[PDB]
């Protein structure tokens, strides 16, 4: 696990913040997910994590893809959104190579939240995907959408259990890599 | 600053979360402040920080005061609240003896955000106080309330710039303790 490289990035930016629900912005939620998961992987496990920093995300695709290629797992955090404010659940978009990783991530979040796993236990393939960062998924990264920002109830749960959810994600990544806590 | 000790805690708990504004809760914002500032002081400045953990707060007073007494500076993060939803500004409650630290913190946040300083450049004394954790300030800790959760505009600013606000706080603490800015 100490030879492994985990890439974590955040979708969207301060100027183009993705989906919004009130004063909650996708860009901000994605920044929190990337930062918290990164910090736990580094602190609790001493693992190598490469990121697009601690600020907002939306690293240029060219640069992102270079990071994807240099890593063992690469995850960009996003929130889902629908006009239907009852739409709910967890999904991760990637190539079939990454199905197991998508399922590990999705299950980690489902256990903590009771949210529904969409797709195949949280996996949706790139060949059928529609996304602003579909190119990231096509390149072998994972576009992870743990919840719909448009779902007020799920968003409230996320906001009240953010650190616990992100710890579940970090712990699941470490477990899959066989990394013990340090 | 390498031999100094900082204490950081958070107000309120998961099931008694303090003031709320929609699905934003004081306990959760306080947890973010405490965790982000602590992580910057530890990871960027290499300083020694004592905390009530990475979860929710409301460490018992007997325990909290042990940390206050064993630190060079001790801050519990809270949010202010009012019936008047346009009430605004920064305050830090502590003993008179501890005025300078309160003003350092408040002015740092004012510079970053443009928020108004309440009291004397952010300081308010423990001897005229009304607060659930007044006893934390009475012991010479600092009950820090950088903004009113009840103010939609200021809460939104916190939400969109929190990592910068928390870095401004961490920088102010480090520099006052003798460390070079990072
Ligand atoms: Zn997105
Ligand atoms: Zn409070």
């Amino acid at each position: 696990a100490m030879s492994k490289i985990i890439c974590l990035t955040a979708g969207h930016s301060n100027t183009d913040p993705g989906a919004v629900n009130g004063s909650d912005r996708e860009a901000d939620l994605a920044q929190d997910m990337r930062n918290i998961v990164a910090s736990i992987l580094r602190n609790d496990y001493g693992l190598t994590v490469k990121t697009d920093g601690t600020g907002k995300g939306n690293m240029p695709l060219r640069d992102a893809v270079k990071l994807i290629r240099g890593s063992d797992v690469a995850i960009e955090f996003h929130t889902n959104a629908a006009a239907n404010k009852t739409a709910t659940g967890i999904e991760a978009l990637s190539t079939p190579k990454n199905k197991r990783w998508c399922q590990v991530l999705g299950k980690a979040v489902a256990k903590k939240t009771g949210w529904k796993l969409r797709g195949e236990d949280g996996f949706k393939p790139d060949n059928a995907g529609q996304h602003s960062r579909l190119a990231y998924a096509q390149a072998g990264g994972i576009v992870f959408e743990p919840f719909f920002i448009s779902n007020d109830t799920d968003l409230a749960l996320f906001k009240t259990t953010k650190w616990g959810i992100c710890r579940a994600i970090a712990d699941a990544i470490a477990m899959e890599l066989g990394a013990a806590k340090v």
